[PDB]
């Protein structure tokens, strides 16, 4: 049975709840993004429409084969009519096609549901800058002040320069980048373009590539594993076996390995910064834990919040025991107190 989380009051909506068979009274599901927790449920025989971006209905196309008659992408940034209620998509900065979702309702309450996101300062600038929020549906993945963690751009900046000196200094070194969803692309696309190859995958992950609107794409990828010299493999296979059975299969090409593994947050990031991190290594095989988040740090959600005011909060991550809820709770009332909300 749906949870209260993914409801939105005084509509027929729901919110990422496909794993609960048929929910009562929903006349339009939406998707925030395509990954696997949030789609849970979706197939070739779902019948109902589903709301989402232009880029989450290619991959529910090709990926899931749900029918094109139940498929309804919407622009972001644009005000849409869905089932008589105003709605607006608002970029999430999290995976390709992830969104946040505003809703108008008819009584005139304004909900934010943010989906998965990493809060930015130019959010402040969409078309959230004009208004009022009653209610926030806020992704609370990591918000403690523990959790803290570089930019994208420096740990971009880390992996160039490391796989780029790497290379330089042997030629017949390969590198390897870890997946197992969509999101963090830039970490292989970054590393490919500095060494002026093009990126190697399997037939599977190519297909999921081509879904996402990614401009001159057929330029930067391919399933010619021996015309490139970085490959994707799954995330599972990023260790020193998966990786010694890999370099085997290259036909003596190759005589040293690279991998990166982007993570999200760990306790290293307690004690190390990025520049001082090091591999794990044995023998010709170098293995890199890269703390890459597509999720809001603590201090990147307290600003979002603080600047938007928004009369109540409910978190989406978390929820499970009473002292996450309780540690959540203390957090948002030191946010408006200090701020004076
Ligand atoms: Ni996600």
């Amino acid at each position: 049975t749906c949870p209260f989380y993914k409801k939105i009051p005084g509509t027929g909506f729901t919110v990422d709840a496909f794993q609960y068979g048929v929910v009562e009274g929903c006349t339009a599901y939406f998707l925030t993004h395509f990954h696997s927790d949030h789609y849970a449920g979706l197939s070739k025989h779902f019948t109902f429409p589903v709301y989402c971006s232009e880029i989450t209905g290619n991959l529910l196309k090709n990926k899931l084969h749900v029918q094109e008659q139940y498929i309804h992408p919407l622009p972001l940034d644009t005000e849409c009519i869905v089932n008589g209620v105003k709605v607006v998509l608002l970029d999430a900065n999290h995976c390709p096609g992830a969104v946040m979702i505003l809703f108008y309702l008819p009584n005139g309450t304004v909900i934010l549901h943010t989906g998965d996101f990493r809060a930015d300062p130019s959010m402040e600038r969409s078309l959230l800058a004009d208004q009022k929020v009653h209610m926030l549906y806020l992704d609370t993945t990591y918000c403690s002040p523990e959790y803290t963690f570089p930019s994208q751009q420096e740990v971009i900046r880390f992996a160039i320069n490391t796989a780029f000196e790497a290379v330089t200094l042997n030629p017949h070194a390969l590198v390897v980048c870890g997946t197992y969803s969509i999101g963090k692309e830039k970490v292989f696309l970054a590393i490919a373009d500095v060494l002026g190859s093009k990126v190697g995958m399997s037939q599977e992950k190519y297909k999921t590539l081509q879904c996402l609107n990614i401009p001159e794409i057929n330029s930067l990828i391919t399933t010619d594993m021996c015309s490139s010299l970085v490959h994707l493999l799954p995330m599972m296979q990023i260790n020193f076996k998966g990786l010694q059975s890999h370099l085997k299969k290259c036909g003596g090409k190759y005589n040293q390995i690279l991998a990166f593994r982007p993570t999200g947050w760990t306790h290293s990031n307690k004690f190390t910064r990025i520049a001082d991190v090091i591999p794990q290594t044995k023998g010709n095989i170098s293995i890199y834990g890269i703390p890459y988040s597509e999720h809001s740090s603590y201090l990147e959600m307290k600003r979002f919040v603080q600047w938007l005011k928004p009369q109540k909060i409910i978190p989406t991550v978390n929820v499970g025991t009473w002292k996450s809820r309780s540690t959540m709770e203390k957090y948002f009332r030191e946010w408006k107190l200090e701020a004076g909300y």
